[PDB]
């Protein structure tokens, strides 16, 4: 990936005072716009949407899934689990758990899901599966939000997420079904209305998910946005920072992201 026209970028990296990471692509035209696009940033929460896909991709394999509940106890409400929380009491089936860990980040639920995939490494193992050699899951909710600089644990790289992206809103890594399914999801999304969609015109659809560690400025979104009568466009924009206090910039996203669109 290059990218004759970064300067932009590099300002907007610049007054950040970190590093960000975009990769976009006109599933259209083939057109892409990248800066760092190559280089490792930490997922955070992001893989709670790929976990979804998993999910949807073994229910190809064993009908029933979706709709099986799971009756949790209360040791598995880590912080910021409020779909979880709100329905302790009845349990949730795997499609609610799905749900939740997409459109709410929900965390419980996500662990949840990767206890019933086979961890963190089972996930890994499915991502290898549609032909993704970047993305790794090595810990569990909350521990993979460490952010650690130059860490390659719980990361993948710009190009890498929205490659995997399009393969399973688009492609055909997951059946038809399943696809919409996963689409449907992204398109609830609740956490990201200040990152990727804020850049998006009002009259374009948007589905996204966010991550967000909580440390050394780390925060992400990558969504699939359906430009009036076009092909859609996939895209994902990363930041981190050098210093475990540097505040994340939702601000920061949206810019990338306006840039990213500009750009195409
Ligand atoms: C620790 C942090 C507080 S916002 C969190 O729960 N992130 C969920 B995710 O992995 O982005």
């Amino acid at each position: 990936s290059t990218n004759l026209v970064a300067e932009p970028f590099a300002k907007l990296e610049q007054d950040f005072g970190g590093s960000i990471g975009v990769y976009a692509m006109d599933t259209g035209s083939g057109a892409t716009v990248s800066y760092r696009a190559e280089e490792r940033f930490p997922l955070c929460s992001s893989f709670k949407g790929f976990l979804a896909a998993a999910v949807l991709a073994r229910s190809q394999q064993q009908a029933g899934l979706l709709d099986t509940p799971i009756r949790y106890g209360k040791n598995a409400l880590v912080p910021w689990s409020p779909i979880s929380e709100k329905y302790l009491t009845t349990g949730m089936t795997v499609a609610e758990l799905s749900a939740a860990a997409v459109q709410y980040s929900d965390n419980a639920a996500a662990n949840l899901l990767l206890k019933e995939l086979g961890g963190p490494a089972g996930l890994t193992a499915f991502m290898r599966s549609i032909g993704d050699t970047t993305f790794r899951l090595d810990r569990w909710e909350l521990e993979l939000n460490s952010a650690i600089p130059g860490d390659a644990r719980d990361t993948s790289s710009p190009r890498a997420v929205t490659e995997s992206l399009q393969k399973l809103t688009l492609g055909s890594a997951l059946a038809a079904p399943q696809r919409q399914q996963f689409v449907d999801w992204l398109k609830g999304n609740t956490t990201g209305n200040h990152r990727i969609r804020a850049a998006v015109p009002a009259d374009w659809a948007v589905g996204d998910k966010t991550g967000t560690c909580g440390v050394y400025g780390t925060a992400n979104d990558y969504a699939v946005v359906w430009p009036t009568g076009r092909a859609p466009i996939v895209l994902a924009v990363y930041t981190r920072a050098p210093n475990k206090d540097d505040k994340h910039s939702e601000a920061v996203i949206a810019a990338a992201a306006r840039l990213a669109l500009e750009g195409l």
